[PDB]
């Protein structure tokens, strides 16, 4: 099973300046629950965004996509193509924009946290992938995060 | 990955008299999308409840649990224990009450449809398993079916 998991503003922005312009603890907890124990695949730019003290993310097989044959990611496996990372029962692609678009053909699940933040898209932003009509979505109820922003969870699925 | 999928009344009833006592087309489409392409595992009574012209379910590896050593199910593998049935990257246990209870200790996901009909538990009814604290799931919003029933979807998981 290949799944994608991400949080986006209502505009579709997922990242800016190489980081993320919000932080919802409830989203962090949902991310940990869904990914724990499984393979996580991230792009090199996303690995670079994690502080060394928190990486690799515990209890998961950390995999980083890079075109650099000598790039070293301490605590992770570095692979030059996405297909080499798909050897577990369950694989979660955790970002960022480039790797979501690369992995979408392999994916059957999309776990989306929509953040109710008014964040118009700007040049250089990373964006969530566009989901065509093959994806069936089940929407959650708008919830309040202790950070003060509302959020809702989406579960998209396709055979 | 071993998942369970079922549709229940609020009371927990999933079946009566060899039948499912409602019609909810959206749930069938949901069930078809989640199980398609994968192994599906079902108890002998649930196999017997499918008219011959509908079984085996298309596009899926149909497995039937029975204690009858010489039980044949044209179009399905017959196995004598749940563990025999579990094999692929992804297996869905699709009923009924006896098989759900047998399979829950091996499950990491439950996909539940709750049907808002006041269907009380009568003796002999097949029941959904009750999920404890260790099962976390986003409650879906209520929806309205073209059958006239209100329903909602839960996606439970445990790490
Ligand atoms: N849920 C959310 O909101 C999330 C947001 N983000 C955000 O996303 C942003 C980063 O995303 P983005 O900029 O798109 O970068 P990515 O994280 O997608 O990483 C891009 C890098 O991946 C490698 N790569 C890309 N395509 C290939 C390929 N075909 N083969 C091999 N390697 C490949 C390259 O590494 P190299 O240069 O080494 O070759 C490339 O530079 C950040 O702002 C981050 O904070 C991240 C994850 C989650
Ligand atoms: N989502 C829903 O609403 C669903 C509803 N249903 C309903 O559920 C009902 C059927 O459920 P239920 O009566 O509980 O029966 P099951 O479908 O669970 O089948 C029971 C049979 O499974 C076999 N079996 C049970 N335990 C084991 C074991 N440990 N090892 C091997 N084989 C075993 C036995 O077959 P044998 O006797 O041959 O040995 C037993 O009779 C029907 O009304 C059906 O419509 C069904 C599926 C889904
Ligand atoms: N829903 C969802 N999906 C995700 N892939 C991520 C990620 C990531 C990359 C490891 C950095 C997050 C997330 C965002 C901000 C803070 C904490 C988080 F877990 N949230
Ligand atoms: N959600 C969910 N889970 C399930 N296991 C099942 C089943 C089954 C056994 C094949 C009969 C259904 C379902 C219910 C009524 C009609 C069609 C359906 F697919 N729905
Ligand atoms: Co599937
Ligand atoms: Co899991």
């Amino acid at each position: 099973m290949v799944g994608l998991i991400w949080a986006q503003a209502t505009s579709g922005v997922i990242g800016r300046g190489g980081d993320i312009p919000w932080r919802l603890p409830e989203d962090q907890a949902h991310f940990r629950e869904i990914t724990m124990g499984h393979t996580i695949v991230m792009g090199r730019r996303t690995w670079d965004s994690l502080p060394a003290k928190v990486r690799p993310l515990p209890g998961r097989r950390n995999v980083v996509l890079s075109r650099q044959a000598d790039f070293m990611a301490s605590g992770a496996e570095v692979v030059g193509s996405l297909e080499e990372a798909l050897t577990s029962p369950e694989t979660w692609v955790i970002g960022g924009g480039q790797v979501y678009a690369l992995a979408l053909p392999y994916a059957t699940r999309c776990e989306v946290t929509e953040v109710d933040i008014g964040l118009p898209r700007e040049a250089g932003d990373a964006l969530a992938p566009v989901l065509d009509e093959t994806w069936r979505g089940e929407t959650g109820e708008w919830r309040f995060s202790r950070s003060g922003l509302r959020y809702r969870l989406y579960s998209y699925h396709r055979s």
